[PDB]
């Protein structure tokens, strides 16, 4: 049984990721997905706290009929050293394979330590990016295209407009 | 809608803690299960890393037909502060109203914050808590028994019985 | 009984901060001081070490004749998890009922966990800010001006221009 | 100035340190007190925060008819490392000259670091420790009597002894 | 080239230590001296500081002779995880390819990580363990004859018999 | 005896720092090399572990016929309270006398411990700096030349100008 790894900050879960998410689930039989970064929050560039992610997360990927058997969502905060990140990694999620992922460090930390490395089997593009969507819900712009339903429910309960907003002041 | 809050160590994730869990499940809609002292690991007293455990748990779960709509599996460090824990276990969970628990350190914290603690609406005998358990782990004694068939699965590709009998010699 | 909370690096404590810190004194039976940034020192930005600072407030609030049973002076490191600063805050400082501040970041944080937050009653030009005493103190200007004199005193003491001086080169 | 230092746990604070305090201040200009283990809560040996406790300080010696300007109150969190401990008082507090302690390890640890070192001036009886205090408060003794009025008042404010009860529980 | 790996708190470095260190410099090329525990100090069990160890080593090794070429020695705190614990040793040591341990945890852990792992290829008896040199420098014993002289020298300029004596007290 | 102290990143160990560490030599009978940042690796700006630069420099101080019994290496990782750092870095080396740095906040800090601080002896021309050495392995310049042979090896065996140059696209 073959288990792939994804690591992203995931502010906000969106459309994009998800695609790629699916994309990674035709190639694997079980897929770890990492929010990476969970120590973040309340900022313009990572606004959600670990648990606000972990639930769009959630909720986006039972929204999408994606078994809970073939995934699991971790929360992974930042550590000081890159030498110790795959440890770090590892220690909190469940045997894994392959791990995906298009970043140079993230590549050469989990090659280092003999994981297999290979780039996302999709690309999506900047104008679908968390950048787009931030910048969207400070500048009023329909931001919810460019997510989930489920995870726009998310953002309404915990006010992420109203918050990105204010720390934008 | 309606959330509660589970906190254990899950060392490992056994039947009695899921027929509490299916029972927390007919009160509330959503359950947040909290995998406490998710750093410690490789110990008679606790022997699974917050890994390994959230994927006993998250296996186990799926394979009692309980729908990834209805809960949430968080790992969660203990941090020197009691008094930073609630502020701690809130960041990294999606929000929520009850917390079940029937410790009271756990009971009068998050009493503290404000929030709405009961016991659980099950107890389980000591005869089936992970110390009889891991006891019968190393006195090769039927734990699977007291475990879940995929709680079984995860813990025998782990080596988790070679694991802790090696710790104890 | 009406406690207020305050929170600057106060790197230095300066005339503005004290004239800030009198007009909140106005509408607040007591005033709990929270020195930021606790750990940084030796640093162009952050020149003095927590125990300095602390030492200032005590000796400033004192020249100007406050009662010490209306306001408490606690120093805070910070943390990095900007949702667990408050509760951060609150571990190490009486129960307060208001919180006065004009960063947005301080401002949400608190807020968002259900206290009155408001801006000081009073606003202090740059020229009167800690930059602009830290710059006299390098380029030999009329920094003791700037402030109270028993924190004049504090830095003759610990030879903050020297220390500040020397950094610099 | 002549400044000494004074080093406790204080849960909580209780007459027999307050003379131990008045004693010291007869032959030191001022005071740093340092309370101790400010990580710990809620437990039998520690119920209270820090911040509860940098109250109850704060208030027992404002009332006591003790000049703020003779006194400094830094609460101090434990940490690892024993060989950097004095090192950490120090950067939390304003510059002192002797340590009173009664602490072998904080005794060889502050001389060690060069610092005049001697036992404190009086040694209130028992009755007067933290463990009967605390214990009275358990079983409905008469813990009031033991502590400044100042200090009562706090722990009613914070409920205590409805939190060490439940705790006990 | 063959390189081992060896940990201990060497609390203090004993003779027995070194009959082991020279033995299993007869099977590898160098080896890896890894100070355990490198955070405690100043207490009856472990009095000396990592810096302090790092002396007593250095200078032992080289009054018995023994090519520098041939070992490092690097002190390592320890962490709460033992999940960690390796990744933390392989981040400040060379690569090393046997690890030499006697612990059922230090030689789960390393195994677990993929590492051959062996016993020491010898063991002394209880008479010669840090137990009886430190036992002995509090009941005036003889200490200095289970230690190679270097360590003695060491153990002399820091005042270990005094600290540990006032520790005692 | 007189120890000196030396500090340094040494991402990587070249032939400038090495003359400069003889010229000490020259006026020490010990010397205490600490590696700073030893918690930052597999970036442009720090490539290098710490495990990896203890092997670089306890490989050319052999190399380079320098008695083991005249230095020390120790890796030293970076920590938030500048204040705490000359006591962090006494605690894990041997006692030293005098301070060579050319870095302001090391001789600030330092010298205000009390240590005797001077510059380093030396002051190796340019082309000799972690940059250029850094730099002609990215653009497959002549690094090796730069850098004691003993070094060149340990870079061939961590593949360091492969991650440098992967963590580079
Ligand atoms: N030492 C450490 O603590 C350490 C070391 C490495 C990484 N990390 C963490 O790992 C996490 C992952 O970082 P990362 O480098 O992937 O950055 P990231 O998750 O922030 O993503 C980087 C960029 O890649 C884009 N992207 C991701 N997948 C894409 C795809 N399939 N198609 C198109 N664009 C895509 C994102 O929109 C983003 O702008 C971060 O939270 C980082 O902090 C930590
Ligand atoms: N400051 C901190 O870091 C802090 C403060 C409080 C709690 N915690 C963490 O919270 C987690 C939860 O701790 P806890 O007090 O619940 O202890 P626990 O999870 O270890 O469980 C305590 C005991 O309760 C039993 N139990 C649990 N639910 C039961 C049920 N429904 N019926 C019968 N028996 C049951 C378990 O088998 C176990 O023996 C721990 O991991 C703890 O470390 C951390
Ligand atoms: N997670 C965390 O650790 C966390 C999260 C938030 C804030 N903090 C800390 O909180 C502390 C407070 O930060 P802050 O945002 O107030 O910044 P700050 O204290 O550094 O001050 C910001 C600027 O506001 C100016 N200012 C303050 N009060 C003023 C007034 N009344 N009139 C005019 N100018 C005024 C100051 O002179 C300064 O230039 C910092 O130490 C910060 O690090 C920590
Ligand atoms: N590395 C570290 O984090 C580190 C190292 C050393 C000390 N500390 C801290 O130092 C603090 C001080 O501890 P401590 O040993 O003084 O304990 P303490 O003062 O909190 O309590 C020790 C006992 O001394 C008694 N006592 C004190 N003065 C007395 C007097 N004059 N007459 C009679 N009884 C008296 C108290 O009632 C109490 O029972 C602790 O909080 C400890 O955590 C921390
Ligand atoms: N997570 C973590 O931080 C973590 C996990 C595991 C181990 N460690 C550390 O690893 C270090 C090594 O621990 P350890 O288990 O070896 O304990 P240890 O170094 O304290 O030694 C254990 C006992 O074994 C004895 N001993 C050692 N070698 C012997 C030999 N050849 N013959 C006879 N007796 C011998 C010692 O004298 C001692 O009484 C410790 O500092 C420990 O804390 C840290
Ligand atoms: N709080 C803390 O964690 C803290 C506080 C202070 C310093 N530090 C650490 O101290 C370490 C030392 O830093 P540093 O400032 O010495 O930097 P460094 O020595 O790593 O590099 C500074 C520059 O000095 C150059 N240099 C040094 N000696 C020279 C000489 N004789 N001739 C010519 N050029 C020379 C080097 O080539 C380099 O470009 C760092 O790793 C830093 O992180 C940490």
């Amino acid at each position: 049984t073959m288990r792939g790894l994804l690591v992203g900050r995931m502010q906000p879960f969106h459309r994009g990721a998800l695609q790629v998410i699916k994309s990674i689930l035709e190639e694997v039989d079980e897929l770890i997905i990492c929010i990476g970064s969970a120590q973040l929050s309340h900022s313009i560039r990572d606004p959600f706290t670990a648990g606000e992610r972990v639930m769009m997360l959630t909720k986006a990927l039972s929204e999408n009929g994606i078994p809970a058997s073939r995934y699991y969502i971790i929360p992974v905060q930042d550590i000081e050293c890159n030498a110790l990140w795959v440890g770090h990694i590892k220690m909190l999620t469940p045997p894994f394979d392959r791990v995906y992922s298009g970043n140079p460090l993230v590549q050469r930390l989990f090659s280092e330590d003999g994981y297999e490395v290979t780039a996302p089997p999709l690309f999506y593009r900047d104008r679908y990016s968390g950048t787009e969507v931030r910048r969207r819900m400070l500048d009023d712009g329909d931001w919810r295209s460019l997510l989930p339903e489920s995870v726009v429910e998310v953002i309404d309960e915990i006010n992420g407009v109203e918050r990105i907003k204010h720390l934008a002041k």
